[PDB]
């Protein structure tokens, strides 16, 4: 008598990464990284027409 | 805690200046400059058919 229990394969997954600069919705924003946002209070962006 | 509040930008526009001459309306009129319209009394154009 011989009886075994095999393992016939093991399948993994590749997590995928989106950059958000690589997509189309990035046109809709002017991104600038401001490292002092944490140290800030109130931002103003002023207009004259 | 060090804080600030920033002016993050200032935007202006350009008031755009149109000339009656770059138009298609100007084909519907003969335009002449007549600095003495002030001193005129009655102008007349006369026709013969």
């Amino acid at each position: 008598d011989v009886e075994f229990d095999a393992l016939l394969g093991s399948y993994c997954n590749t997590l995928s990464l989106v950059r958000f600069l690589e997509l189309g919705l990035s046109v809709a924003c002017v991104c600038t990284k401001f490292p002092e946002l944490a140290y800030m209070n109130e931002g103003r962006v002023q207009f004259e027409v």
